[PDB]
């Protein structure tokens, strides 16, 4: 399990996401599974569903263990529920090990799997904190680590219905994934990946907020989310910003929503009318940030429907969100992104599989410095529910 032999281990479709394979099981029943930095549980398809043709079979897997204790994990708009068990993991281009790992064995869902992608299961890679049931559930990453002597980081590349690839290199970082620099921003608390943005700029303009309204009321890196969603306030500032660059172009606000797609006749989008959007992070050094830059390229996504499949089509993949911002497929695709969870870090770096224009490119830059830098991040207002809860650990 090289670096080479983890490279361009991931697939997906188009808005749908990304993939590894993993064998869960004695003997090896082979899954493809959504590599997920939102979410802590590692779960699996294991009824059938009409959107699945496999899916895990407890009962063909002579090394799993029932933990007799069930899970309900509820999203805003769909559910999973299932069993919780363990059994013996393997990821077969990644490293050459095998761990006994948790695994809820899926029983009903909603609006979870989908039509056309070909996953069958979740990798949530993020950590113990926001694991269900509750935190005391180990994910599969702090067993990985625990279990082997597998370095405690990962990294992804994502390169951007169309077919996708890219690469998680699981335990260490491969150079030839990334072009320049490799920028780290602080993991301000390990739940989510959560980041700290200082500073956004649309075509070199600040958008000028509270740096606080930038992570309202947090701030993430989420492979298991398509767009850049950004706070409300936040993504009204940024879409009058758009709106005012491309104004050559009328769109209807469906567009602007992400409910409708805008076409040109193909090989003639006018991709200079839209600008570049720079989030600055804070930097390791106290005053300093660095800033990823993206393209149009990575916030406008291209969508093929017929008859008029002359035209090239896109849908606005910055979206509005009431959750904080979550730095998803349109940010990630621009970078190599490293999960360094040793160092308490979140590395970016440019890509080598860059979706990009003639004049144009996605960047990673700093020192930039601040005097009088403010505190960005925002305190969640604590609940009773919360405050209550022990945590012997
Ligand atoms: C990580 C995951 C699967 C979690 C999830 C659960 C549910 Cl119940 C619905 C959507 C999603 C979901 N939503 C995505 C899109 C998506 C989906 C999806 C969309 N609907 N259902 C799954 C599968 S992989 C990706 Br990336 C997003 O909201 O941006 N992501
Ligand atoms: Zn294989
Ligand atoms: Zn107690
Ligand atoms: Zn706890």
């Amino acid at each position: 399990g090289s670096f080479v032999e983890m490279v361009d281990n991931l697939r997906g479709k188009s808005g749908q996401g990304y993939y590894v394979e993993m064998t869960v099981g004695s003997p090896p029943q082979t899954l493809n599974i959504l590599v997920d930095t939102g979410s802590s549980n590692f779960a699996v398809g294991a009824a059938p569903h009409p959107f699945l043709h496999r899916y895990y079979q407890r009962q063909l897997s002579s090394t799993y263990r029932d933990l007799r204790k069930g899970v309900y994990v509820p999203y805003t708009q769909g559910k999973w529920e299932g069993e919780l068990g363990t059994d013996l993991v393997s990821i077969p281009h990644g490293p050459n090990v095998t761990v006994r790992a948790n695994i809820a064995a899926i029983t009903e869902s909603d609006k979870f799997f989908i039509n056309g992608s070909n996953w069958e299961g979740i990798l949530g890679l993020a950590y113990a904190e926001i694991a269900r049931p509750d935190d005391s559930l180990e994910p599969f990453f702090d067993s990985l680590v625990k279990q082997t002597h597998v370095p405690n980081l990962f990294s992804l590349q994502l390169c951007g219905l169309a077919s996708v690839g890219g690469s998680m290199i699981i335990g260490g970082i491969d150079h030839s994934l990334y072009t320049g620099s490799l920028w780290y921003t602080p993991i301000r608390r390990e739940w989510y990946y959560e980041v700290i943005i200082v500073r956004v700029e649309i075509n070199g303009q600040d958008l000028k907020m509270d740096c606080k309204e930038y992570n309202y009321d947090k701030s993430i890196v989420d492979s298991g989310t398509t767009n850049l969603r950004l706070p409300k306030k936040v993504f009204e500032a940024a879409v009058k910003s758009i709106k005012a660059a491309s104004s050559t172009e009328k769109f209807p606000d469906g567009f602007w929503l992400g409910e409708q797609l805008v076409c040109w006749q193909a090989g003639t989008t006018p991709w200079n009318i839209f600008p570049v959007i720079s989030l600055y992070l804070m930097g390791e050094v106290t005053n300093q940030s660095f800033r990823i830059t993206i393209l149009p390229q990575q916030y406008l996504r291209p969508v093929e429907d017929v008859a008029t499949s002359q035209d090239d089509c896109y849908k606005f993949a910055i979206s509005q969100s009431s959750t904080g911002t979550v730095m998803g497929a349109v940010i990630m695709e621009g970078f190599y992104v490293v999960f360094d969870r040793a160092r308490k870090r979140i590395g970016f770096a440019v890509s080598a599989c860059h979706v990009h224009d003639e004049f144009r490119t996605a960047a990673v830059e700093g020192p930039f410095v601040t005097l009088d830098m403010e505190d960005c991040g925002y305190n969640i207002p604590q609940t009773d529910e919360s405050r209550s809860h022990h945590h012997h650990h």
